[PDB]
């Protein structure tokens, strides 16, 4: 049908507004500690601690497959890779702190993004 065709431009714009936010997202973590999945090689415990691990390359994967049907889905992915950061670390490390920088830094983008997608619709 073409509403279907519609909504699926909508999908398809909305895609290209989510990546841009992603990419400026991903720019307030310069260091890239949150650019990949935390590695089960690695931290073997990692999933008794962290029920729903997130990170910038699923999120991109995501995206791609337009997954994401609006930004309160988009934002609760990036809620996550923060929210396991600051429950796995402590506050005295370099992972902690980059989360909480990653998070301050991202509200800015983020609030505009929301009045983008209303605006648009």
């Amino acid at each position: 049908s073409m509403e279907q065709v519609a909504m699926e431009l909508r999908l398809t714009e909305l895609t290209r507004l989510l990546r841009s936010v992603l990419d400026q997202l991903q720019d307030k973590d310069p260091a890239r500690i949150f650019a990949q999945p935390v590695s089960l090689k690695e931290v073997p415990d990692y999933l008794d601690h962290i029920k729903h691990p997130m990170d910038f390359a699923t999120m991109r994967k995501r995206l791609e497959a337009q997954g994401y049907k609006n930004l309160h889905e988009f934002e609760e992915d990036f809620d996550l890779i923060i929210d396991n950061c600051m429950k796995y670390n402590a506050r005295d490390t370099v992972f902690y702190r980059a989360a909480v920088r990653l998070r301050d830094q991202g509200g800015v983008v983020l609030r505009q993004a929301r009045r983008e997608v209303d605006s648009i619709g």
